[PDB]
């Protein structure tokens, strides 16, 4: 049985309620956030609030494929969020391609693939992004990058492959949208690879379950929550608002 | 806002529904299980089915405190489950005391304490049990021990410290009961230590949110689910059944 989790629509409702009642928390800079602790939902839409930027996600994908820990290797102009989090030499931790494809992180993708190809029912089919040393590594050379994704586990049931995504922190507006596109990409790729290994498998992509320690919206995005609360629209221009 | 999760009572219901419907899965030996994938619930009871063995949990606690990776150092006679999972020299991976207190695993407890003592609002107060090299370490020297707990995050909100437990696999009967006792112990200790750091803090233990990739019952325990399904009693002797 796959758990009876909330949907993205229900998450929207709870975030609206949180704002309606001034359930604010003071983030590490000093800025307000609304927040759901221990959030768990099926990622059945590719965004919660805001709009889809397919161009950006594709650049972030190409960067993950390079497995480069330097933010300058992001195609084109490096986003400001990535450069203010980088070290003095432009280095970070959270290249998710490095996490699952580098041999430096013990070949997470390949090992999970080998595991599920040998035992489709495995409960140890898992990709481990973070590491114990992250307690010291997150601010190496003055970066500020404590890996937000901990683990992603894959479970094959009824010829559908489900992903259980475990994060410590995920921003509702930018974070979820980019990270969902990534996890959906990796899920689709794992299905293809397993199917190409044996044509009788016929696996299909299943559910992505999103587990977040702190799922939050920053105060600069409150107008999106507010507008949805009043109109049901998941996006406005900050000008039209 | 702390998420509106299922309770242990609701988990019991769903597990009963799964058995009622022969929703079985063939485990790695070859034995049936019922199962909830992507389970998330508030651990508001110290067990799901079965009875509390305080004597055993105390022996396992003492072993965790020793941080010993050898199963023979478990006080008294080593449980059969522990010795069939051990390597050829009696070694394992899953001493949770080693995981959070050993300097070999980068001082998970101490670093999380320092983090939360410095910033009570932190989203990076976290203890990382598992490691990337677990892909290769799980069967070192012929052991069979792929760490079941991935991470545990701590979030202090309204002077209550909530724990978000992320596991890939947890057996409903023996697993949850022992592991909950452990996580409750660590939560209580972290509250104490933070409170002893500053008398104006006045923190309290909050909720333990349990996230499991595969939450399962083995076929040898089906009779407990079956009995609860009929009578509402969470325990019977296999003789009285």
């Amino acid at each position: 049985m796959i758990s009876d989790s909330m949907t993205v629509e229900e998450i929207r409702l709870h975030l609206g309620l949180a704002l309606k009642e001034k359930d604010f928390v003071v983030d590490k800079t000093g800025v307000k956030t609304i927040e759901i602790i221990g959030a768990s939902f099926v990622a059945d839409e590719p965004f919660i609030f805001g709009a889809l930027n397919d161009e950006y996600i594709q650049r972030e994908l190409e960067w993950y494929k390079s497995k480069s820990l330097f933010v300058k290797d992001i195609p084109g102009e490096t986003p400001k969020i990535w450069q203010q989090v980088a070290s003095s030499k432009g280095e970070i931790n959270s290249n998710y391609g490095w996490a699952i494809w580098s041999e430096d992180n013990y070949a997470q993708y390949d090992m999970c693939l080998a595991e599920l190809g040998q035992n489709p029912d495995s409960r140890r089919g898992i990709m481990i992004y973070t590491r114990p040393s992250m307690q010291f590594d997150y601010n190496k050379d003055g970066m500020s990058d404590f890996m937000c994704t901990n683990t992603v586990q894959y479970l094959i049931r009824d010829k559908k492959i489900n992903a259980v995504v475990n994060m410590r922190s995920n921003d509702v507006v930018f974070g979820f949208r980019n990270d969902y596109a990534w996890q959906k990409y990796v899920l689709d790729k794992l299905v293809s690879d397993l199917n190409a290994g044996d044509s009788t498998r016929q696996y299909k992509a299943g559910s992505i379950i999103w587990n977040v320690g702190s799922l939050h919206v920053y105060s600069r995005h409150f107008y999106l929550v507010d507008h949805w609360w009043k109109t049901g629209e998941t996006h406005i221009s900050k000008k039209d608002y």
